[PDB]
């Protein structure tokens, strides 16, 4: 396994960018959209064998997801949305959809100059976040 390598490790919050519109799209609550939007969360990612962990942690919030590749998956989210999760690989780039209720979102990350640059979009709201390596 060779195509994550680059996004193994523990990646902690730098800059944010349109975060409350992301959220305000998605349905996040206005109380949620303040405790999700003036921390810096730190984000690990692993891979155990077959399968890998990606744990968001927070003053608030400590979620966390396991899947394998390209195998659709139950997740919880943050905000206590029930979605279907896929998680691949294309162009360098790990690409996480989310759908849910004929809803979707994806997040994409991608390494840019040793940073991780994640992408979160839904129906045309943008979101930029950019983690530093820890
Ligand atoms: C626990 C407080 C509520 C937070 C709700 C917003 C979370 C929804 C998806 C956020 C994804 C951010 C992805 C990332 O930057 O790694």
């Amino acid at each position: 396994s060779h195509m994550v390598e680059p996004f193994l490790g523990t990646w902690k919050l730098v800059s944010s960018e349109n975060f409350e519109d992301y959220m305000k799209e998605l349905g996040v609550n206005f109380a949620a959209r303040n405790m999700a939007g003036l921390v810096k969360p730190t984000v690990t990612i692993s891979v155990d064998g077959k399968m890998m962990t990606i744990r968001t942690e927070s003053s608030f919030q400590d979620t966390k997801i396991s899947f394998k590749l390209g195998e659709e998956f139950d997740e919880t989210t943050a905000d206590n949305r029930k979605v279907k999760s896929t998680i691949t690989l294309e162009n360098g780039s790990m690409i996480h959809v989310q759908k849910w209720l004929g809803k979707e979102t994806t997040i994409k990350r991608k390494i840019v100059d040793e940073k991780m640059v994640v992408e979160c979009k839904m129906n045309n709201i943008v979101s930029t976040r950019i983690y530093e390596k820890v």
